[PDB]
């Protein structure tokens, strides 16, 4: 003939159907790991407000409305909130939409009701915000969604504009781009092998998770799902039509139709797509003119290349330690972190506004800052700020900046003393006179009080000593207990052993830590003496639902509860009438426990603040170690009081442990069985400590 040619293109035909088998049956992409924040459970009589609740919802992608029609929305009432808790695939159970009314009375959430059965919820799951994605070596970022996850609507917006789909599809996942006619043939040929072997229903599952729709550095953003988030901040399913249009309009043009870069060309493309469905039955003139009028593109406005960079450092670090290298191999990995968006916003805000207000107020060139927030009892890390400009960064001062803590070291000592309830109490009289301290060579160490003065009487109760952050008595104290012990306390609060150089000055701050290390130390005390090893990770779950890693309470008794109690109580004095008295004046009803830090020549300032739920380490200083001109620890307090004012802190109600009892002491500081001018908590099962003190006579 020769019709031999037709024998070859057919046997060629079955070779491309044997290639599409290996491709689509199973592994279509190496899907990068998804990173989600904390999964919060709301509960009857939970200690949360309606206002708080708004912020929380709003921080986890929910949108206030007047009347509510799609998932991820909420409407506020005078004592209640109605909301549609979005479908989410929780490790504990997959779940769907749920319409629920949260009802409030005071500080507590009273009930939580399903609005289809008017039945209560014992507990109610709130889906975690998607924080970020990690890249694939490949450098293509998608987010797999079932075809049924896309509204049938968006599909029709897709179709009405683009269907030659099974045609497009193949090229992207299979062939090069615009290399020859030679390939378009391949395409048309494959394009009917596909539409033959795999159903229409499945095709646009594979399509809508392949389409290149945006850019973030050197990784291509592909997939309707992920684009929705990227550009707007909501799942494709919750996309309004103006947004879906932008998406569907962008399928052709992925950079020239980019909104960030060119509004005109982006808007001009969308308003075209808004009229591409007007010929179509779906759109009625009344709608079209309105949608086009509604400026479709929701601008943060940011590129959002590397989100939560500081926090992620830790996460990435924690993936490595608990799962080695063989995470990257795996596809469709779901990683659940301890991250807290409300705490984070509050943190980032508090930096961004705090720092310039402290340069301006004090007239500075540079002033950097770091904030680390972790669960009082769990150690779970809820927020982390590495610098004054925390959105965009490569240096994380929460984790890398190792700066002497100065004062941030005083309670190690007191807790050490206060662990001995037979000998040291809060009313124990420490000496407040001039010290001199020969070392091997050459000097004689002679630490002065902050004010360079000394207590008229020659002494000070231990309770006031710490409250005031008085140095002299603190060295007198430590040098009586001995540096090895003060060092043992540091080891047990969980500070990096290599860091402790047990020499007198450590007592006052010769100790360099990173905010996160200090976060650990003060956690251990905040929890009443259980050290809980900090972490970012709640779990790591595979695509086939399968647990690769799960965290579990690994907390450890580090110091006596009574000792932590007493020490913590004292740090409530620190904030109420001592070194942090300025916060205590602002938030008296918090009864915050905390402690101030100041290095010499004001290079570093700390504040360390415990409320009923968190511990918040706040550091402020200069990268170049120069003086900060910031008199006192206030500098970093001014950030902390910013932070507290951004979120809704939990007031600190210390529950005294066993063998605590409030006793009276006289002006001379000896206990009294009735009366006394000053009531102090004491570690005794039997408080006749006082009788035996009263026999002084
Ligand atoms: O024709 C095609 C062959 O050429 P293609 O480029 O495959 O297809 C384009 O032309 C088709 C046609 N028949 O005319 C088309 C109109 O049907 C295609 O549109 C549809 N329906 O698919 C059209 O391609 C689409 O539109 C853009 C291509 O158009 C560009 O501008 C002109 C459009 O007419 C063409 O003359 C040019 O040849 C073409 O370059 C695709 O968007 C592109 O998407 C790419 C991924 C972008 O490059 C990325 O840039 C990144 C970056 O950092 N920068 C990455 O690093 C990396 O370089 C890369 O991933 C790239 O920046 C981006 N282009 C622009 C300007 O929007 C976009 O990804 C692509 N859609 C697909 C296939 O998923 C055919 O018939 O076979
Ligand atoms: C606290 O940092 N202190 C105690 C004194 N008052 O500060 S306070 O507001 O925090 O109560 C003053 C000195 C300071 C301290 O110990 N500073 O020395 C540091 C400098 C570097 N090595 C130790």
């Amino acid at each position: 003939l020769a019709i031999v040619f037709a024998v070859l293109i057919a046997i060629y035909g079955v070779y491309l159907d044997q290639k599409i088998r290996s491709r689509i049956d199973g592994k279509v992409w190496q899907l990068p790991a998804a990173v989600y924040g904390r999964m919060v459970n709301l509960e009857p009589d939970m200690t949360i407000s309606k206002n708080e609740m708004v912020k929380l919802l709003e921080a986890t992608q929910y949108r206030q409305v007047s009347k509510m029609t799609r998932p991820g929305e909420f409407t506020v009432q005078a004592n209640s909130i109605e909301m549609i808790r979005r479908p989410f695939d929780f490790p504990d159970s997959k779940e769907g939409q749920v319409r629920a009314r949260l009802t409030f009375d005071g500080d507590h959430l009273a009930t939580i009701v399903n609005m289809e059965n008017n039945r209560q919820f014992g507990f109610f799951r709130l889906d975690p915000r998607l924080i970020t994605m990690i890249s694939s070596p490949n450098g293509e970022q998608r987010l797999f969604v079932p075809r049924s996850g896309f509204p049938d609507l968006l599909v029709d917006t897709l179709l009405a504009t683009e269907d030659t789909l099974t045609q497009q599809l193949v090229k992207n996942l299979f062939l090069s781009s615009e290399r020859s006619y030679w390939r378009k043939a391949n395409e048309a040929y494959m394009a009917l092998i596909m539409d033959a072997r795999y159903s229409k229903d499945r095709i646009l599952e594979l399509y809508m998770n392949e389409v290149y729709l945006g850019q973030s550095g050197d990784n291509e953003i592909r997939g309707f799902p992920l684009a929705s988030l990227y550009y707007f901040g909501r799942p494709v399913e919750e996309l309004s039509l103006d947004q879906q249009a932008l998406l569907v309009g962008m399928v052709k043009g992925a950079s020239i139709y980019n909104p960030w870069r060119n509004p005109k060309l982006a808007l001009e493309r969308r308003n075209l797509v808004l009229r591409l469905l007007q010929q179509q039955q779906i759109i009625d003139q009344e709608l079209y003119d309105m949608l086009s009028a509604r400026p479709l593109g929701v601008q943060p406005r940011g590129g959002v290349i590397s989100p939560q960079p500081a926090f992620m450092q830790l996460v990435r670090q924690e993936l490595q330690a608990k799962l080695g290298d063989k995470v990257k191999d795996l596809s469709g990995v779901k990683i659940f972190t301890t991250f807290d968006s409300v705490a984070q916003d509050a943190a980032e805000k508090a930096a961004v506004e705090g720092i310039p207000a402290l340069k301006k107020q004090r007239k500075l060139s540079d002033l950097e800052t770091a904030i680390v927030v972790v669960d009082r009892f769990s150690g779970e890390v809820r927020a982390m700020v590495g610098g004054s400009e925390p959105q965009f960064a490569g240096y994380n001062r929460a984790m890398q900046a190792r700066r002497s803590i100065g004062s941030l070291a005083k309670p190690a000592t007191y807790l050490t003393a206060l662990s001995q309830p037979k000998i040291y109490r809060l009313n124990t009289w420490i000496a407040d006179a001039p010290i001199a301290l020969r070392q091997p060579n050459g000097q004689v160490w002679s630490p002065q009080n902050d004010d360079r003065r000394y207590s008229e009487s020659g002494r000070v109760m231990l309770v006031d000593a710490l409250t005031r952050s008085m140095n002299v008595p603190t060295v007198n104290l430590g040098m009586a207990l001995g540096l090895p012990a003060v060092t043992e306390t540091w080891i047990k609060l969980g500070v990096p052993k290599d860091q402790l150089h047990p020499v007198p000055a450590m007592l006052l701050g010769a100790l360099n830590l990173t905010p996160i290390e200090v976060a650990q130390a003060f956690q251990t005390i905040a929890s009443g003496g259980n050290r809980a090893p900090l972490s970012a990770l709640r779990s790591v779950i595979a695509e086939d639902g399968k647990v690769l890693y799960q965290s579990f309470p690994q907390a450890e008794r580090a110091v006596p509860a009574q000792a932590a109690y007493l020490t913590l109580w004292t740090m409530q004095q620190v904030v109420q009438r001592g070194t942090g008295r300025q916060l205590g004046a602002k938030y008296p009803n918090l009864h915050l426990a905390g402690k101030t830090g100041t290095t010499n020549n004001n290079v570093d300032t700390w504040f360390a603040g415990i409320d009923g739920s968190t511990v918040t380490i706040t550091w402020v200083g200069r990268d170049n170690n120069q003086p900060t001109k910031l008199y006192g620890a206030s500098g970093a307090m001014s950030i902390y009081q910013r932070y507290l004012a951004n979120q809704t802190p939990t007031p600190l109600n210390l529950v005294p442990p066993e063998d605590i009892a409030d006793m009276g002491v006289d002006y001379d500081g000896n206990f009294v069985c009735s009366g006394g001018m000053r009531i102090l908590p004491v570690w005794t099962s039997d408080p006749q400590s006082l009788c035996q003190q009263s026999e002084m006579q």
